[PDB]
């Protein structure tokens, strides 16, 4: 009869220790209440990086940020009041906030925030800024990034763009004809620059990093990737003090965000059960703690901050975005999606 349909953002840690594997997500899941105000609540996972996902909407869906305008154009997403966010999230930083913004208008509640920090060991060689820096200091392959070592699409994809574009505002939003479509239209300037990132990075995985951190001999002491793929080693971090830090590929660093967002077809009595399931997501302390086991950072101060009262590696993150703020900037798609992100970085890999 009345049932809230949920849409989950789904790419979260797992645990896993030979066959058995343990997502976060299922734990997650079965703490979220499937009865709220009379409306049945049904939790899914949804695919933001899926073009027939996109087409088809639910209630409510929690998508990457950098598909928010492309979704706001097709109309598939309402509009919210600033006060009606502001009171469920609370503070939110203004790359955060500028990233659900579209077209001087909140499009949904921040949820997740994400980025592809360095991971300094305690016998931190060397101090950076950017990653092209840190190229130059460092030499040749010496810094572990697993994305760019097997130029997974959307890293090819995004670091291109991040070296190409700049901007003064958090939200750098290109068009579908920003798009290299061949290979004359590939910037040689930018693809030198990534070329000398990936000549400082390690022909080694992500498995393989984590493996050699817990056995005491770490192939070395630079890691860039996810927050979440460092929660396998998070008391490691903490006991052996690693570092953590925003760092762009080129002097601004980028930010990924996730957006709990409502569907444009949400009558009133759905979207105040759909409100209160948000605000369960957003401020649940359970829920925020286990977003710490897996070292997934809350978009919002108040998330934030409240993993930081038992977390050094939060505390880090928590300063870092705060000190930042101003420089912070997030990719985001206007006319395209997914199938365009494909495309491109399919382009773009033979002149890496
Ligand atoms: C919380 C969080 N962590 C990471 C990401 C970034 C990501 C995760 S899967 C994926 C597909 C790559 O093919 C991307 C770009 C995100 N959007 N939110």
């Amino acid at each position: 009869p009345k049932t809230l349909t949920v849409g989950l953002f789904p790419y979260l840690p797992s645990w896993n220790e030979n066959g058995n594997e343990v997502k976060l997500i299922n734990l997650i899941k079965d703490v979220l209440p499937t009865q709220v105000s009379g409306y049945n609540i049904e939790y899914t996972e949804f695919d933001c990086y899926s073009d027939a996902s996109l087409q088809s909407l639910p209630d409510v869906f929690s998508t990457d940020s950098i598909f928010l305008p492309y979704l706001v154009s097709l109309g598939g997403v309402k509009s919210l009041d600033e006060s009606l966010v502001r009171g469920v999230t609370g503070d939110l930083h203004s790359f955060v906030s500028s990233s659900a913004s579209v077209n001087g208008s909140v499009y949904g509640f921040p949820q997740y925030l994400c980025s592809n920090f360095l991971l300094s060991s305690p016998n931190a060689t060397q101090q950076a800024s950017s990653l092209l820096e840190l190229a130059q200091k460092v030499g040749y392959e010496q810094i572990v990034y697993p994305d760019v070592a097997s130029s997974s699409s959307f890293t090819v994809f995004g670091l291109y763009q991040q070296l190409l574009q700049s901007s003064s505002s958090a939200a750098v939003d290109i068009k579908a004809s920003d798009l290299p479509q061949s290979g004359d239209q590939v910037n040689k300037d930018i693809t030198q620059k990534y070329r000398t990132i990936l000549d400082s990075t390690v022909v080694a995985s992500q498995r393989e990093y984590i493996n050699s951190v817990k056995q005491g001999k770490p192939i070395s002491n630079y890691y860039v990737g996810y927050s979440e793929s460092m929660c396998e080693i998070k008391d490691i971090i903490r006991d052996q003090q690693y570092n953590v830090q925003l760092i762009g590929t080129s002097d601004k660093p980028y930010v990924y965000t996730d957006v709990l967002a409502l569907n444009s077809n949400l009558c009133d009595e759905k979207q105040k059960v759909a409100v209160e399931v948000i605000k369960n997501l957003l401020t649940n302390t359970l829920v925020l703690d286990l977003l710490g086991l897996g070292l997934t950072l809350p978009a919002n101060k108040n998330g934030i901050a409240h993993l930081a009262k038992s977390s050094n590696f939060y505390a880090q993150l928590s300063q870092q975005f705060d000190a930042k703020e101003s420089e912070v900037r997030v990719l985001r798609c206007v006319d395209f999606a997914n199938k365009e992100v494909k495309n491109c970085a399919g382009v773009l890999r033979p002149f890496l």
